[PDB]
């Protein structure tokens, strides 16, 4: 499957792209403003995500740090990055389907939009701004809203036990982002489409 992320933020992002234990394609670029990245995701990837990190300073080799989204210093990841991240989800050709969705769960950096480029389903986006309305102790001061499983560490608000409901945190990130996931077992907002399809990943929209 192709994917095309697009910076259409005003402000330089490095893209990222990782199924947790291996990059997707070359798994990070710098993206100025206005910029597109087009990568190929073997199908069968399950478990891939996209995610833009802020304000990253990397060496020659590749090597560094940014303040949101960072996934063990490199440029390009093979890991997830550190919360706060706004998340791209996918599951690709899985029993003849793609499910797609935006999460909050690990706190919100940057707006999103994630669209089929392919006919036969719609896009989610979150284009809010969480950050300018976050709670004062979800605030990460390297820019961008954590959840509250990272600032606090409950079996609640990281749903350790599998049961957990909505608190006043995941309920602000729903309320601004209805269609993204604010906590681990919030209703989901999956969406499926066609087997095979392709996608485009917009940083900030709007």
């Amino acid at each position: 499957a192709t994917f095309e992320i697009v910076n259409r933020c005003s402000y330089t992002v490095w893209a990222a792209a990782s199924k947790g234990d291996a990059a997707l394609d070359a798994g990070g670029r710098q993206l100025n403003s206005g910029e597109s990245w087009t990568i190929n995701v073997e199908p069968g990837t399950n478990g891939g995500k996209i995610w833009a990190r802020t304000d990253c300073y990397f060496d020659d080799s590749g090597s560094g740090i940014c303040k949101t989204g960072d996934c063990g210093g490199l440029l390009r990841c093979k890991r997830f990055g550190r919360p706060p991240t706004t998340l791209a989800e996918f599951s690709l050709n899985q029993y003849g389907k793609d499910y797609i969705d935006i999460s909050n769960i690990k706190g919100f950096n940057v707006p999103m939009d994630f669209s089929p480029t392919t006919r036969g389903c719609r896009g989610v986006r979150c284009a809010a701004d969480i950050v300018g309305q976050c709670p004062a102790k979800l605030k990460a001061p390297g820019g961008g809203c954590n959840d509250a499983c990272t600032v606090f560490q409950t079996s609640e608000y990281c749903c350790t036990t599998g049961k957990c409901g909505p608190t006043e945190y995941s309920r602000f990130f729903k309320r601004l982002c209805p269609d993204a996931f604010s906590y681990v077992l919030d209703k989901p907002t999956t969406v499926t489409c066609p087997g095979s399809s392709n996608y485009r990943v917009t940083f900030c929209p709007t």
